């Protein structure tokens, strides 16, 4: 930040002169001075360079073409407006945001100005800083108190051991020395809840939105723990969802619940839609609760909001009908629906206070924004008990966080409050929009087959395109109107090899080799598997990580239509099996793994084992407390109906989980064991695209098996 | 790491002109040149200065002076000495770790000298460092995959935002570039235990003698709920130490098993024993077992080894008499057992594999090592499922760990492998035996009081003391020998005030006015309340740390015997209340504190109260259960006894529990209440001293308020 | 101030190789290195040389004929002593007011010393000062108080006429700043006997022995007239 602006060139010398003796008084202080041409010249400094903070222009002749759109992006940016005798100001200058400081062309004082700009940029400085961001730059350069945790004391101990110089001069002196505990008394404590991490977190609910959240340092798969069991006693019951997270399912084997799988749609791609408007209601709910043996009033409920595709839901009917005290949100893919207004009424956060409930949300901050690693949020809304949700809050966080993560948590609050951070999310739907443009503009003027973006055909509009019921694009039937929306920064490549009722093709690639063909310029698809290619299109893809993909994509169509060899192509495949991958070309693999997914009929024995539900036999919680006394066996797969597993199957692909821990195999989830027998012949002719199913251990012969509890 | 050393002078010109071609060809990469004197001044650039990798000296000139003082410090330390024609090796040479690089005084071929010791300094950065940690440098120069999680990728979005690129350029490019998740193939993932995260828990289970370790991102208050929750089933029960910690006490809260409290010793300054030998008996625990309702064979046991103060138990003695198939040991406080030989047989890691026994720990690493917060291990000893307790550590860390802090936690394990930091621990032994001695010494020869160190009489040694049944230095009755020992890293500043027997005096004055003074100058007292000073003497602590405590210690006694004011003292304290505090001075302060001690008797109402224990109605477990159905309420402290508390009551001072969540206060636990009493009247009259319990709400009125359940 | 002194030489190389590389990185903050001689070399430069802050010395050289001299002539200078491993206090350094600040002799961390130097003279400069001067300087280095008397403001309107930048480049740029009337809130009123005015009563009485004391602005010529005419009625009697 030291970056300084000097637009407009007025040709005289008494105006010019004082710029030339300005020039060599702000570089004894380390800025960096830069000349724009016209008015277009400066509005590219400061969109594209962020590191800006003084423009200095003539005031009687840009005063109300500079002092608008300058407003528009930055609020508090200081100006180095230099005024005449006869200026004054305009009546349409009244609503506008900014920081405007005057100055005179006067000889020999330009010493006195320069201390002035280093005194204004000070102020930028300690006004767009959280105060707890504040109080840990601070304490680098001035504090020293000694005999305090931890023991390296930012980086001291790393200076007398010869491995420790290395890691200590990779990263940087002022990276270890932000590296401090609670043995601060001007800093306080995250436990204690005062001081600088009160007015924190008071700081991130007013801007997201919320009236108390706090600052989880374990990631989001900490942070739903906590929730979990706030609203869940030994014995209650939860609703949670079917597409459910890693983390979520290790809540429901820590606490004694009886928890009820919703039935969310889905389609043949792959592609899971959510949960319809039937199951929300009130008759439904109580159904399952007779069926269900030990089961009470469900007190608690968790929606994937939104999934792992990323399609929000409707939270304006879901705060209505669906009768629960403690709703749950997981939006670990949606930290930014609230800085925009195709946004409202989308969330938890959108909206009030619902009378007699209280939604919880844990928005995931190093997922889709810019923080480190191992951050999340709790956000509440409603009257809940503090003394009571603190006790929970320290059954996972330790007495000394990691001040590191805890600054860069807050900054994700920060980055996106006024005009600068609304540029960021609305400018990466603008990029994800132009992005589904070009796939479309590409796609009828080529000669031949081409990717496909799971997009409606009108997409001439920046907004959530709505899942309606007269529409083949999405593939859903029987789908709820106002209630499924899409995400325009998701977007989801259809490969070509299936039709639009849902049945195959005869020509086609899977995307399976697709994602490898990516990973050799650098780019590792989201998820893949089926006829799918998710990515990510958040604040962190700029417009070079953007036009990056569309290259490679054209480089696909390119090598597989002259019919290249694999050596030639996809060196990383070939170094696997020199020998096997030696007289194959491009088409020749694209074209037998096509057969092999028809005759094993992939999306029937896909979409009929999701369907159905297995044998629920006893609790989660139930399962977990059989494993430590060690009444656990390895069987075959073959060998398993009547069952109760031990683990979690997660096949990939896709990506969702298919038997909880404590469920049994009978004769109504057959298609769910035959899902499992497919993946295991398919994954076997050619090299790289092995069966990928945690929770099944490869044997020596072929057969995997699974991890099931004695009789 | 770029310093290189050229030792002895030989006055000849054929030997030091490709010393001088060298200095011109070294400094073209970035390398410092330095040129010791004599002997001694060669031994002084490595122990204090680490960045050293390269020494040059003569081989015909000191053969044995250099090649075995070296050897000693650092092993793969290379040696780029200089041979001559009538050069051979010594038979004393064979059995030592060194790296002789011979060359010659060839001219002009100083260029092809420069790349041998670029080449062999390469060699030894990519030896010395851990794999994991080889693969996160390696990532940052050469990998390039978009499209992956964190969001933030190096830091690309903020350099879009203009309050982003304040917190990118402070820690630097290379530590966001280092943030990555499990999005990268060539480095595995921490929960699928492959690749380099499978040769990193065996790397460091080899050097802290273990067969399997873990690396838990979230501090050890984590790490102590993964344990507790693998051999404690919902019915069992555990034998956890009264010294328990915050997280100990919430693991008993979010399991429904049935605790069984110790009796510690403990004397009158506040110092906690440790648990006496009776009390693992056979006889002792099966007879609590029947006297406490719902409760069966203990099949866990917790035992705080070391606790808060830094007191090491006998290991020798517990795996033998204590019949409990899972001991548990609370390392929070000695991540170094293993590093020197006056620590063998004091920890669960040190000896061989208990038969029908395991031995856990949670190695704090974060407190008094050298690594970023958040950081600790699991070392399990013993035969156990691999299948079972992995499920159990994925209960508690995220998906997607933070590589910063994995790559430090096993970096402090590679600090101290070799002897390179084995100088550390003894290092920092050897400075912390030098300040003991520096106490006593300007004790008798100091003209009137002066501080005391908790040691005792005859520290003319380099060990654990042990404490004995014939001293009075600890003031333990019945105490048990050889089994309580005494940390030397651990000193506690005992202040005047009180006798050897354990009764009051005239003139002392207490340690909470020294707490204050300290940090004025930069001392934060880690434990402090009634007479005593605990500090830290970790690696960190190096030579000037260790130096600045002993100035400020005679700062306070000039200060008070020349009685000055408190302003001109203590400009904290005087901004709290500068009306109260006007004329007062620094001995009236300390004379008006000691006479309420005395009066209100607290030695007295303290070794009472934490003596006795209040009667367990139920299990902490089930308290829980009520708080979360809104059955509690809020009633004074005198109008409370024989009601069951909601929260632990945490008492400063001291700093361990007193009534835990489940108890009720009878007519046994009468002094307990008095506790609480006492510390509301004598922590009101002087402000900044006021009563700091945890658990204890501040009204308007003066009379605290404490949650209980209702009736 | 900044005149740093490094007295005696080791003559090792791990010592003064420190020093070589503290060389470099303490002029660039603006200080001058001086290299006295013996032991009497030192004391000359504290006498006569009023600019001194920092003082380097061995520590297991000269512990106790240089803590003794220097303590009889400031209490709050600094010393930058180097101390080494085998080191420790006398029982006759308790009974001095020293500011002693130790280090090592580590390679590569000397840019991490002289911000540290800087700052221990920053803390110097704001102790020795009462706090009503202290005050007085921070507010013109950081004071942009618009609208307030005098006129001048600082020497604003010394800028405009021709003579009037003779008489602003004479004494200097913040002779004028420092020229403030009582419309400034962090600073006080003078006849409201009120914040920084406030302690500065206490402070000067308390140097000079005793309970009260105000500042007369007029001389000793005025100040023999305010007492005069507070216990003298009309009518009375004085001698
Ligand atoms: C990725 C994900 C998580 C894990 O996120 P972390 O912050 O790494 O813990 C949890 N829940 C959902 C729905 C996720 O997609
Ligand atoms: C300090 C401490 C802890 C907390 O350590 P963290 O690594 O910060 O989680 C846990 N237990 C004990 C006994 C401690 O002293
Ligand atoms: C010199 C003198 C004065 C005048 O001093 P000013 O501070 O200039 O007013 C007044 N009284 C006596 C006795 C003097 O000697």
């Amino acid at each position: 930040m030291n970056v300084i602006a000097i637009l407009n060139h007025m040709g005289v010398y008494f105006k010019e002169e004082p710029i030339r003796e300005l020039h060599r008084a702000l570089e004894r202080l380390n800025f960096q001075i830069v000349y724009p041409n016209d008015r277009d010249d400066l509005l590219k400094l400061i969109e594209n360079n962020a590191r800006l903070c003084g423009v200095i222009f003539d005031w009687d002749k840009y005063n109300l073409e500079l002092c608008e759109e300058i407003s528009k992006m930055n609020e508090n940016l200081p100006l180095y407006a230099f005024a005449n005798t006869y200026s004054t100001l305009d009546v349409s200058l009244n609503d506008l945001r900014l920081q405007i400081s005057f100055f005179e062309y006067a000889l020999g004082a330009a010493e006195d100005i320069a201390n002035k700009i280093k005194q204004t940029t000070d102020e930028y400085i300690n006004t767009i800083l959280p105060p707890l961001t504040k109080a840990l730059f601070k304490y680098v350069r001035e504090g020293k108190y000694t005999f305090c945790t931890p023991g390296h004391m930012g980086g001291t101990a790393f200076q007398k051991s010869p491995v420790g110089s290395l890691f200590y001069d990779f990263f940087g002196p002022n990276t270890m020395k932000s590296d401090i505990s609670i043995s601060v008394s001007e800093l306080g404590s995250l436990l204690d809840h005062s001081g600088p991490h009160k007015e924190a977190e008071q700081y991130i609910a007013r801007v997201f939105n919320a009236d108390r959240s706090y600052m989880v340092t374990n990631g989001t798969s900490t942070a739903n723990k906590i929730v979990g069991m706030y609203s869940a006693p030994a014995g209650s019951t939860i609703l949670i969802d079917r597409n459910c997270h890693k983390s979520l399912t290790h809540l429901m084997m820590m606490s004694d619940v009886t928890p009820i799988y919703f039935r969310p749609t889905r389609n043949a791609y792959g592609i899971l839609g959510g949960i319809p408007q039937s199951e929300f209601q009130h008759a439904t709910i109580a159904k399952r609760v007779k069926e269900t043996p030990n089961a009470t009033w469900p007190v608690h409920a968790v929606i994937t909001n939104s999934t792992y595709d990323g399609l929000l839901y409707n939270t304006d009917f879901i705060k209505k009908t669906l009768d629960v005290k403690s709703i749950h949100f997981d939006s670990a893919w949606v930290p930014y629906t609230n800085f925009s207004p195709i946004y409202e009424g989308k969330c938890g956060m959108s909206g009030g206070r619902v009378e007699g409930k209280v939604i919880y949300e844990t928005q995931s901050t190093h997922k889709l924004l810019a923080a480190f690693s191992q951050a999340s949020m709790i956000h509440v809304k409603g009257d809940v008990n503090e003394e009571t949700f603190n006790e929970a809050y320290m059954m996972h966080t330790t007495t000394s966080p990691h001040y590191g993560i805890v600054a860069s948590t807050e900054t994700a609050a920060a980055m996106m409050k006024g005009n600068a951070g609304k540029r960021l999310i609305n400018g990466s739907i603008e990029r994800a929009i132009k992005f589904r443009k070009e796939i479309k503009r590409l796609r009828t003027e080529s000669d031949g087959w081409f990717f496909d973006v799971w997009q409606p055909d009108h997409i001439d509009t920046t907004e959530c395109w709505p899942l309606r019921s007269d529409s083949t694009w999405h593939g859903f039937k029987n789908i709820d109107n106002e209630h499924m929306y899409l995400d325009p920064i998701k977007v989801t490549l259809l490969t070509p090899g299936m039709e639009k009722d849902g049945t195959m093709s005869d020509f086609g690639i899977p995307a399976s080799i697709v994602a490898k063909y990516l990973d050799e310029h650098g780019i590792v698809v989201e998820k893949t598997g089926p006829y799918n290619l998710l990515f990510l299109f958040s604040i962190g893809i700029d417009k070079t990580k953007a036009l990056s993909l569309l290259r490679a994509l054209t480089d696909f169509k390119r090598a597989f239509d002259l019919n290249l060899r694999v050596k030639n192509m996809l060196p990383s495949l070939y170094r696997e099996d020199p020998e096997f991958y030696e007289n194959m070309r491009i088409q020749e693999l694209a074209q037998n793994i096509h057969k092999l997914i028809v005759h094993h009929n992939l999306p029937d024995l896909m979409y009929r084992a999701f369907e159905v539900l297995p044998t629920m036999v006893m609790t989660p919680y139930a399962a977990f407390q059989k494993e430590l006394h060690g009444m656990t066996e390895e069987v075959y797969l073959d060998e398993m109906v009547g069952r109760i597993n031990a683990n979690m199957i997660l096949p990939y692909p896709p990506g969702v989980p298919l038997v909880m821990p404590g469920e049994m195999i009978t004769e109504e989830s057959r298609p769910v064991l035959e899902f499992l027998q497919m993946l295991c012949e398919i994954g076997a002719h050619y090299p790289g695209f092995e069966t990928d199913i945690h929770g099944a251990y490869r044997q020596a012969d072929g057969r995997y098996t699974v991890k099931v509890l004695k009789e």
